[PDB]
């Protein structure tokens, strides 16, 4: 039927198939969640740098790294919440990106996934608006467990 869950803790130790990373489109993961993802998942990071180098990372597209069929998590979903790191996030970026998140979850038969507060740290977006978008987008999903890490 589906299940969406608000939790506290550290996203990167979520017991899930797919992890959502918050990225920009300019090829650096210099702070926040993205810095932790660079440290925790170096291979994902190199692949992101390469994808940025092409022109392949843009707003409204998740950049997926497959860590292998025996990897847990198996997927890093690099979610663009910024264009340049110098500028804030925008609600639109989160709306467009959620739409692509839903597609790829289905396409990849992703059964469980965890996210942070998209755009609400270095992006400056109000959490309550971000949450709603996340709820409307993702509780819809059938046979997918969703873990959402609320801030404080
Ligand atoms: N380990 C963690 N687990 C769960 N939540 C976390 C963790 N670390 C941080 N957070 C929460 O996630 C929020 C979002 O982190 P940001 O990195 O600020 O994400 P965002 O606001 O989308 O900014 C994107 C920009 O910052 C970099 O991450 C990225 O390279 C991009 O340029 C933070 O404000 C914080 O509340
Ligand atoms: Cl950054």
């Amino acid at each position: 039927g589906g299940m969406l869950r608000f939790v506290r803790g550290n996203l990167l130790e979520a017991p899930v198939e797919a992890l959502v990373n918050t990225v920009n489109t300019v090829g650096v993961m210099g702070k926040g969640v993205a810095l932790q993802f660079k440290r925790a998942f170096p291979d994902n990071y190199q692949a992101y740098v390469k994808a940025c180098e092409r022109g392949q990372v843009q707003i409204g597209r998740i950049f997926v790294y497959d860590r292998g069929p025996l990897a847990q998590p198996r997927y890093i979903f690099n979610f663009p919440t910024k264009k340049h790191w110098r500028h804030p996030s925008r609600m639109e970026y989160v709306e467009e990106g959620l739409k692509d998140l839903v597609c790829r979850i289905q396409e990849l038969r992703v059964r469980s996934i965890a996210l942070p507060p998209l755009g609400a740290g270095n992006g400056g977006l109000p959490w309550p608006e971000v949450k709603q978008r996340i709820q409307e987008a993702l509780e819809a999903l059938e046979g997918v467990e969703v873990w959402v890490y609320e801030p404080v």
